[PDB]
Parts: C-alpha cells; structure tokens; sequence
C-alpha cells in the first residue's frame, strides 16, 4: 500500500496472509472454512495465516491453517486478468472471534464515489523497494467506469473497476494482490493489476465481486 497508514492490531479481521514459505498474497475470509483471494495468486501448498499483523512476529493472535484445494473461477484469463478471483478451502474451520472474523458479501455493486477501505503487506514505494510487517489500510473511491477505460483502453471488463487516485499518491501495489476492497461493509473487490503503483492517472484495478456472488455460493455449497 503507498500513501496508507497502520491500520492498527486486528483492526481488519477478515484480512488474511497466503504464505508458502514467504508472503505472497493476501485474501478475505468469508466463512469459518472458506476465503477469496485473485486467481493470479494461486499456488499449490499454500498456508493461511489470520490473525496477523506484524507477519514476521508470533504476537499471539494467529492461526495458520492448510489449505485443502483451491478453486480458480473456470473463466480466469491469466493475460486480460479477466474474472481474477478464486476461492480457497481451509483443512479445519477457523476459530472467529474478535481478531478473526468473516466479511460479508454484497447484495448488489457500488456506485462511483462510494469510500471504500484496501489493506494489505504489499510495496509502500511508488518508486523503489520497502515491504513493511504490520498491515497498511488505504482509504479510496471508486471511480466512474468512464476514467477507468480512459487510463487503460481496451484492457477493462466488466468484470473490474477502479479506486484510487488520479493525481497519483496513494494506491495498493504488489504483495497486496488477492486482498480485500471493502465499502460499506461488504467485499467489493480485490487486489488485482495496476500500472506500477501510486502513478499518475494509473489507478489500481480491482475483481468485481458482486458480479460472482452466485458462483460464490454454489461453489462452497457443493465443496
Ligand atoms: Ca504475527
Ligand atoms: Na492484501
């Protein structure tokens, strides 16, 4: 995240870290057994850690938990990034409690303008190198579809949308992919593409989880 701040210890209890070894991705927990992430992320023998804040620290909040499989929307286009999103099954359920728990999915999309809350353990550098450990919060809009197809010609469907800043400053970036874009209480995107991250007139580009909320649910209810 560039131009964010600390969020705080467990502040975003949804928010997960995927790691094989090392960070790589993060995600939301939807469900004692389940949580979304981008279909860019996936990788096999992936562990899911909640509860997290510093993530190179033990402070005692946390829950590693295996995953059992991981479904990519059958859709996904790994060169348009077209339908970025796919679900993970953990091998046991969750504990929720205060530090730990589900975001809910929405009941129908966000308008322009609607103020929206991105985390993540990703680059704090427009232009450089720095991943921070603890869990940096960015509060952006969404923008009109229109300034989105202007930034990026040809490349948006409707499966995605922007949030940002056009002046540049503030944006997600990598090592925040497959995270939560939360608006009102609801999950409505996640962490996908950019160009670079906090340019100038390059928002970032997010999956569009209202569209998939069906699929969302009939797949957990058959896995
Ligand atoms: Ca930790
Ligand atoms: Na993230």
């Amino acid at each position: 995240i560039v131009g964010g701040y600390t969020c705080g210890a467990n502040t975003v209890p949804y928010q997960v870290s995927l790691n094989s070894g090392y960070h790589f991705c993060g995600g939301s927990l939807i469900n004692s057994q389940w949580v979304v992430s981008a279909a860019h992320c996936y990788k096999s023998g992936i562990q899911v850690r909640l509860g997290e804040d510093n993530i190179n620290v033990v402070e005692g909040n946390e829950q590693f938990i295996s995953a059992s499989k991981s479904i990519v929307h059958p859709s996904y286009n790994s060169n348009t990034l077209n339908n970025d999103i796919m679900l993970i099954k953990l091998k046991s359920a969750a504990s929720l409690n205060s530090r730990v728990a589900s975001i809910s999915l929405p009941t129908s999309c966000a308008s322009a303008g609607t103020q929206c809350l991105i985390s993540g353990w990703g680059n704090t550098k427009s232009s450089g190198t720095s991943y921070p450990d603890v869990l940096k919060c960015l509060k952006a809009p969404i923008l009109s579809d229109s300034s989105c197809k202007s930034a990026y010609p040809g490349q948006i469907t409707s499966n995605m949308f922007c949030a940002g800043y056009l002046e540049g400053g503030k944006d997600s970036c990598q090592g925040d992919s497959g995270g939560p874009v939360v608006c009102s209480g609801k999950l409505q995107g996640i962490v996908s593409w950019g160009s670079g991250c906090a340019q100038k007139n390059k928002p970032g580009v997010y999956t569009k989880v209202c569209n998939y909320v069906s699929w969302i649910k009939q797949t957990i209810a058959s896995n």
